[PDB]
């Protein structure tokens, strides 16, 4: 599908993805305003060729997934400025879960279905043979107060048939509070790692992404802010010792020891997203 510059009219910026911003824009051919809304990513002008190859895979990840709980894309529009491609999404109304969480006190079971929700596009995208790399609240897209998507796929690989695991390379931009220790250590990215992460974001769901419970400041308050070049190393040596994100408030010991099994230092030792889907659906249901 192919969308004309000429009728996209912007309205505001929503944000900065991995590989460039997103724009809110009208894409109004009529002219009259009754035009749909859409949400367009866009790589930098001045992006290097690494950038740019890395681009160009994310819109053929994207362009390939259909899954309720995944961002529906729309279309490209060819950008002649910076000579790519720009990124066109379905808009998402209520946006990401780290900004909508703090201005809506959210229900225990609402926030237990979007885990769910998060688990069963997951679960999606691991069998078409792709690892997420940042799954995190300000990833995950609402489009209403029973439905949730999976939004930036700007870290997304394809993990070859025969293996079981990504090698990544040492990157400033990197979320490592977010990362299981193999990632960290090895650099290896595996499907149980994308788990770990899942963890993570259902930690910062259950604090309602409370900034001053967020992962950095949590994890930063142990390491200490003055390490040198060994903040990773410590955060690393912490989780090897079986340190952990601390229980939220209000938040039931039966979802902390869930979340606590997605953050198994050994990777086999955690469930799939195959084997959460039953189990959020259960829990789910006692809380509702
Ligand atoms: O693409 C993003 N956000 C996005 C996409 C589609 N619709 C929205 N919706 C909104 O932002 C809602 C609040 C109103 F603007 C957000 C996005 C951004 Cl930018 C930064 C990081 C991660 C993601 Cl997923």
């Amino acid at each position: 599908t192919v969308f004309h510059k000429r009728y996209l009219k912007k309205i505001r910026d929503l944000g900065e993805g991995h590989f460039g911003k997103v724009s809110l824009y009208c894409y109004d051919p009529t002219n009259d305003g009754t035009g749909e809304m859409v949400a367009v990513k866009a790589l930098k002008a001045d992006a290097g060729p690494q950038h740019r190859s890395g681009w160009k895979q994310e819109i053929d990840i994207l362009r390939t997934l259909y899954h309720e709980h995944i961002i529906k894309y729309k279309g490209c529009c060819e950008d002649a400025g910076a000579a790519s491609l720009q990124l066109v999404m379905e808009y998402v109304p209520l946006g990401s879960l780290r900004d909508y969480l703090p201005r809506h006190s959210i229900g225990l079971a609402q926030l237990l279905l979007f885990a769910q929700q998060i688990c069963e596009g997951m679960a999606y995208l691991h069998a078409q043979h792709y690892i997420h790399r940042n799954l995190a609240a300000r990833n995950v897209l609402l489009d209403n107060d029973r439905l949730v998507k999976i939004g930036d796929f700007g870290l997304a690989k394809a993990v070859p048939e025969g293996h079981e695991y990504y090698r990544v390379r040492e990157d400033g931009d990197s979320p490592v509070f977010w990362y299981a220790p193999e990632c960290l250590k090895e650099y290896k990215f595996y499907y149980a790692s994308d788990v770990w992460s899942f963890g993570v974001t259902l930690y910062e769901l259950l604090t309602h992404c409370d900034s001053s419970q967020s992962p950095p400041t949590k994890f930063l308050e142990l390491i200490g802010i003055a390490q040198g070049q060994m903040t990773v190393l410590r955060l690393t040596e912490l989780l090897e010792r079986g340190e952990r994100l601390p229980r939220p408030d209000k938040c039931p010991a039966e979802v902390y020891h869930l979340m606590k099994n997605c953050w198994e230092t050994e990777a086999s030792f955690r469930p799939t997203f195959e084997n959460l889907i039953p189990i959020l659906k259960t829990v789910h249901e006692k809380y509702r």
